[PDB]
C-alpha cells in the first residue's frame, strides 16, 4: 500500500475517490439516500457553514449524531474544513458530555433531535465554549443558538477548496474509557484511516464497489467507522445506516432488504449480536439474503456461534480485534482462513508482540500483553501525558488484552491486563456497576465480575452484602438499576453473600469469586 502524500486531507480523499460514481448511492437510511454526488455536495457546504459560524481549523466540534445519512456529512464536513470532529456515543449521560464539551473545547456541537435534550442538560452544566448547536432532525423546537441542520447546509454554498492538512495533523477524536476516570480523547490523524481502510477494508476483507454495507456496530465507534464509513467510501461501496438499536429483528428487517431497496452484502456486529440472531425464531434462511462476508469484532467469538452460524448460513463470522487506539483491525481471521477459537494472524501492515512481565519475549503457548505497531495508531491522549506515556510506547501500541501465540501463527485471547469487560462487545467497567449498586441504601457492599453466559460470552455478574436490617430483594436491585446504567451493563445476575472473600487488609479479591468461591 503506498503512503498517502503528506499534504492530505482524509475528506478531500474520499471525495475524489468516488467522482467517478457521482451518481451511485453512499448512503442510505429509512428515510433518506444520497448519492456520492448528493454528499459530496452536502458536505462542502457543511464545511463552508462551520468555518462561515467563526469555527477555525484545528477547533473541535462535537458530534453526538445516531447513525443515518447526516452523519457522514457531519464528520467528512468539519474534515473537509479542516475542523476536527470528536464523533461520540449517543448512549451517554448528560455528565459525561459536559466532560466532553469542556475537556474537547468544542466550539459547536452537531445532534440528533433525539440526543438535544441530553445535550441541553450537559450545555446547561458546563463551562463549554458552544457557539452554535446544529440539530439533526429536530424533534422538538428550537431556539436562539440552535439551527436545524439541513437549513444550516442549504444555506452555504459549497466550500471551493479544502483545508491545506497535512497527513498527521490531526483529523478527528473519538473517546476511549478505562476502568475508571473520564474518557481519554484519542486523537486521529488523516492519514490514520487511510491505512485502516486499504490495510483492512481492501487488502483484507476485500470490499468491493458493488457491496452493500450495513453494520449493527454504531458509527461513532471505531469498529463501526471503518465498517460503514472509511471503508465502503475507500471502494465505493453503498452503506446503509440505522438509527435504532440492533436487535434482530431490526437487523433481519434490513437484510432482507426492507430498507432502500437494497440487501446488506457485508454485515459487521458483536458476537452477542450473532447468538441473538441465531436464537430468533425468524432467523432468515439462506436464500433469503444477500450476505457475503460476515465480520466481527467487539468480544472474542465463542467457537460454538460462528460453526453455528457457518451451519446455518454457509458463510463464517470473521472475527477480528482492533482498538480505539489502533483505529480498526490489526489481528484477524480472513474471509477465506477461519480458525474459530483464535483470532486469527496478524493483519499485513502490523507488528504484533507479546510482551510477559518484564516486557520480555514469552514462548509460543505462554500468555504476554498485546502490543502493536502499525500506521493508524492514534498520537496521544489529548491533555493526559500520563496516560498517553503509559498507552504510546515508542511505536508501539498497548491495547490491554494478553494473548497466547500458537503454532500455527494464530493467537488465542488470554484476558485483559486492566479489569474492563467485553460485555455484548463493548467496553464496561465493572467499578462502574459496583459504584451504582453501592448508591442503593440496602447494599451494604458489592463486587462485580465477568462471567461467561449459556454461549461463553461474558456478562457482569454483582455479588451483594446487603446491610443487615433493612430488606433488600433483587427485584428491587433490577428496578434501582433499569435507569442507572446502559441496559448492556446489566448484571445478568445477583448472588446476595453474607460476605465477601478479602485480603487481610480488607481489599476484595475479586478473582476469588471468578474461581467460584461464593
Amino acid at each position: 500500500v503506498t503512503p498517502p502524500p503528506e499534504k492530505f486531507n482524509f475528506a478531500e480523499h474520499l471525495l475524489q475517490t468516488n467522482r467517478v460514481r457521482p451518481d451511485k448511492t453512499a448512503f442510505v437510511d429509512d428515510i433518506s439516500s444520497l448519492s456520492f454526488a448528493q454528499l459530496e455536495a452536502q458536505t462542502r457546504q457543511l464545511a463552508a457553514a462551520l468555518r462561515a459560524i467563526g469555527v477555525k481549523r484545528e477547533e473541535r466540534v462535537l458530534l453526538l449524531m445516531l447513525d443515518g445519512t447526516d452523519w457522514p456529512v457531519a464528520f467528512l464536513g468539519a474534515i473537509y474544513a479542516g475542523i476536527v470532529p470528536v464523533a461520540v456515543n449517543t448512549l451517554l449521560t448528560a455528565d459525561d458530555y459536559a466532560y466532553m464539551l469542556e475537556h474537547s473545547r468544542a466550539q459547536a456541537v452537531l445532534v440528533s433531535g433525539a440526543l438535544h435534550p441530553v445535550l441541553k442538560a450537559a450545555l446547561t452544566k458546563s463551562d463549554h465554549e458552544v457557539q452554535r448547536v446544529i440539530v439533526s432532525r429536530p424533534a422538538a423546537p428550537l431556539e436562539p443558538g440552535e439551527v436545524d441542520f439541513a437549513e444550516f447546509v442549504g444555506a452555504h454554498a459549497p466550500l471551493e477548496k479544502p483545508a491545506a492538512t497535512q497527513a498527521d495533523d490531526p483529523a478527528f477524536w473519538l473517546y476511549s474509557s478505562g476502568s475508571t476516570g473520564r474518557p481519554k480523547g484519542v486523537v486521529h490523524t488523516h492519514a490514520n484511516p487511510y491505512w485502516t481502510s486499504e490495510l483492512y477494508g481492501r487488502n483484507t476483507l476485500h470490499l468491493r464497489e458493488d457491496d452493500v454495507c450495513f453494520s449493527a456496530a454504531k458509527l461513532f465507534f471505531a469498529y463501526g467507522l471503518g465498517n460503514a464509513l472509511t471503508f465502503p467510501m475507500t471502494v465505493g461501496a453503498t452503506t446503509l445506516l440505522m438509527g435504532e438499536r440492533p436487535t434482530p429483528d431490526a437487523v433481519f428487517k434490513r437484510w432482507l432488504g426492507g430498507v432502500g431497496g437494497v440487501k446488506p452484502t457485508v454485515f459487521y456486529g458483536a458476537p452477542t449480536g450473532y447468538a441473538g440472531m441465531l436464537a430468533a425464531p425468524n432467523l432468515p434462511s439462506r436464500d433469503q439474503v444477500a450476505l457475503r462476508l460476515a465480520s466481527s469484532a467487539g468480544e472474542a467469538l465463542p467457537a460454538e456461534i460462528g460453526q453455528r452460524f457457518q451451519r446455518h448460513f454457509g458463510l463464517d463470522i470473521v472475527d477480528g480485534i482492533g482498538s480505539t487506539e489502533m483505529l480498526h483491525i490489526f489481528l484477524s481471521n480472513l474471509p477465506d482462513r477461519v480458525r474459530y477459537g483464535t483470532t486469527g494472524w496478524p493483519v499485513p501492515g502490523y507488528q504484533i508482540e507479546l510482551r510477559g512481565d518484564g516486557g520480555g519475549p514469552v514462548a509460543d503457548g505462554e500468555p504476554g500483553d498485546l502490543y502493536i505497531h502499525g500506521p493508524s495508531s492514534a498520537t496521544m491522549y489529548w491533555g493526559n501525558r500520563a496516560k498517553s506515556r503509559d498507552t504510546f510506547q515508542g511505536g508501539w501500541t498497548k491495547s490491554g488484552d494478553k494473548y497466547v501465540r500458537n503454532d500455527d501463527g494464530s493467537y488465542t485471547y488470554a484476558g485483559r491486563t486492566d479489569d474492563m469487560l467485553k460485555v455484548s462487545g463493548i467496553y464496561v467497567s465493572p467499578f462502574e456497576i459496583e459504584a451504582t449498586l453501592v448508591q442503593h441504601p440496602g447494599v451494604l457492599e458489592a463486587a462485580v465480575v465477568g462471567v461467561a453466559d449459556e454461549h461463553g460470552l461474558t456478562k457482569p455478574k454483582a455479588y451483594v452484602v446487603p446491610r443487615p436490617g433493612q430488606t433488600l430483594s433483587e427485584t428491587e436491585l433490577k428496578t434501582f438499576i433499569k435507569d442507572r446504567l446502559a441496559p448492556y451493563k446489566y448484571p445478568r445476575s445477583t448472588v446476595f453473600v453474607a460476605e465477601l472473600p478479602k485480603t487481610a487488609t480488607g481489599k476484595i479479591q475479586r478473582f476469588k469469586l471468578r474461581e467460584g468461591v461464593l
